[PDB]
């Protein structure tokens, strides 16, 4: 359409991204990078994104904006999932850099530092039905992307259960889809 | 005046806000807190931000803004330190949710630990040499962005700038070896070089 997106299927990074394309129903042509193989290793792939890193979007012609969280921002700006006021929008950035620093991935750390920020989730989730704004915004969806791949594989959250509540808020969405999901 | 800020000194999150507030020479009025002795975890502070975290910007009365980066971005809008296009503000916070997954998570441990924690290597030598790979792979992906820009977003001083610049900036003094990055040491003096530029030591 313009909006090209390498992509990975299993990747909670790129699935954030198309969750948010197909909540925003925007149009955009897919490319699918095999990592776990060598497609984000290329040289030409590295023509794109010199870090190697999946999901990419394209934005201009040969112009590539990296970072889900960012791409996220960008593709949510005067929609429905960015909140109108400039304190509501940092809002929605605390809890996007949050999740970049609390749950993006020594493994032990990893593991706990994810359940105290689910803990941390969980007491927000409490008070409020959403992370930022008292709406849904790219703030849930950067936070569902990884919430999600421990809730589908196989991780305990029952103690969790404002975050659980809040898992179903997000899947109950118009026009959600899930990891799996392809056109 | 404007804002409230609590701010640790020694802190490279902290300093980041402190370095925006300078810079866009915006008036505050810093409150002390540190980390290290325990004091963002009592109850006082507890109840403005629940998960302890250091720097909070108080906007309103009785509400805090967590998170370094979004304080960057909130003090941001509308200043010189915000670029104009959509794409352009978009690779700012494409640089800051970068430094935010790959400098804090291994400078910044490097530096805490390291530099900040009394006799705190002893107590990460498992962590430390990831640390120093996970730092120089990201010290790289800086050096060669620097290499055709002179700043990391839209051509001119930005948000993004000032929040790569907190850990950067303390690097060589944790045990990373900046000789090797010379786009990254011209692009640390092109920010120190900033009209308004504060070091992490001068105080509010």
């Amino acid at each position: 359409s313009l909006y090209k997106l390498y992509s990975m299927q299993r990747s909670g990074n790129s699935y954030k991204v198309r969750l948010a394309l197909a909540l925003l129903d925007a149009p955009y042509r897919a490319v699918e990078v095999d990592i776990l193989r060598g497609e984000s290793r290329t040289p030409d792939f590295l023509a794109k994104n010199p870090s190697g890193q999946v999901p990419l979007l394209e934005t201009a012609p040969g112009r590539y904006l990296a970072e889900s969280n960012a791409i996220l921002w960008y593709l949510a700006v005067g929609t429905s999932l960015a909140p109108d006021t400039r304190m509501d929008r940092a809002e929605a950035l605390q809890w996007m850099f949050f999740e970049q620093h609390a749950l993006e991935p020594a493994l032990e750390d990893w593991l706990e530092r994810g359940y105290a920020a689910l803990q941390v989730m969980e007491n927000h989730l409490k008070t409020n039905d959403y992370f930022a704004a008292g709406q849904l915004t790219i703030a849930d969806i950067a936070l569902y992307g990884y919430t999600h791949v421990a809730d589908q594989c196989d991780f305990d959250l029952s103690t969790f259960p404002a975050v659980n509540a809040w898992l179903r808020r997000v899947e109950q969405t118009p026009g959600f889809i899930t990891m799996d999901w392809t056109p």
